[PDB]
């Protein structure tokens, strides 16, 4: 009558989706053959079966990340914070640059909850720990800091931010991208990050890229050595119209 945690249980059927999610993923992209993706699910539950789920590592995660190891073209990386469903619209149709979610492991994840039980080794479906309300050290949150820490380490010359400017803070410094993404691209490969600022429907006008919260981004992005860039995507559905069809002579 009572849940432990906060948050949503593991997803249904979280082993049997992985799997196929491996699966599917492994026969799609070539450079993926090698993997075997029983391995990949072994190496998943090993992260957070039988361990307290208050309690999960980087480390935890280390097996799986070695077996989802991948070459992504480190100049093609479109980062995006709290704009998940335009920045997956766009690499669907661009398919030369890439998310997380467009990586094995990413893909594997996406929209995805689980946890264990201390000393058991069953999966938990009626609850996981809430980042906020009960602990962040919790095997999603831990996954997807491991993952995107090494997704921006991945990243090169020219890397490219989606944000939403119809938000409160176009520029989050406590989301993923801010809190982790951002102090991980590397000075040495990257030369710009460029945001891509999104707007919200028919205020075309305002020139986002002059609010307080990306001067904020531009500061922070300088001061470790990597140029900014910013640009307004005015109006967005010419934007999709565009990306869907370059040859489009209105583009
Ligand atoms: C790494 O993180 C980005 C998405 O995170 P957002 O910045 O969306 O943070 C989510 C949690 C907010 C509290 C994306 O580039 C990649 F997945």
């Amino acid at each position: 009558w009572r849940q432990t945690w906060s948050g949503p249980g593991t997803t249904k059927r979280f082993p049997e989706t992985v799997l196929a999610r491996c699966v599917k993923y492994t026969e799609i992209h070539p450079e993926m053959r090698h993997v075997d993706c029983q391995s990949v699910w072994d190496a998943f539950k090993g992260a957070f079966i039988s361990k307290h789920p208050c309690d999960i590592t980087e480390e935890d995660y280390q097996p799986l990340m070695k077996l989802g190891t991948q070459t992504v073209p480190c100049n093609k990386i479109l980062l995006w914070s709290r704009i998940k469903d335009l920045a997956h619209q766009f690499t669907q149709v661009q398919r030369d640059m890439f998310t997380l979610e467009d990586t094995l492991l990413g893909y594997l994840a996406d929209d995805l909850t689980w946890c264990g039980e201390f000393d058991t080794s069953k999966i938990n479906y009626q609850s996981c720990p809430d980042w906020r309300k009960d602990c962040s050290n919790n095997p999603v949150s831990v996954f997807w800091k491991t993952v995107s820490r090494r997704f921006a380490e991945a990243a090169c010359d020219v890397v490219h931010v989606m944000l939403d400017g119809s938000r409160s803070k176009i520029f989050d410094k406590d989301s993923t991208f801010g809190s982790v993404e951002v102090h991980n691209l590397q000075p040495e490969k990257v030369q710009t990050l460029e945001a891509w600022v999104i707007h919200g429907g028919r205020e075309d006008s305002r020139d986002l890229c002059q609010d307080p919260t990306i001067k904020e981004l531009e500061s922070i992005i300088s001061k470790r050595n990597i140029q900014f860039s910013c640009k307004n995507i005015y109006r967005p559905d010419k934007f999709l119209q565009c990306v869907k069809n370059p040859e489009d002579s209105s583009c």
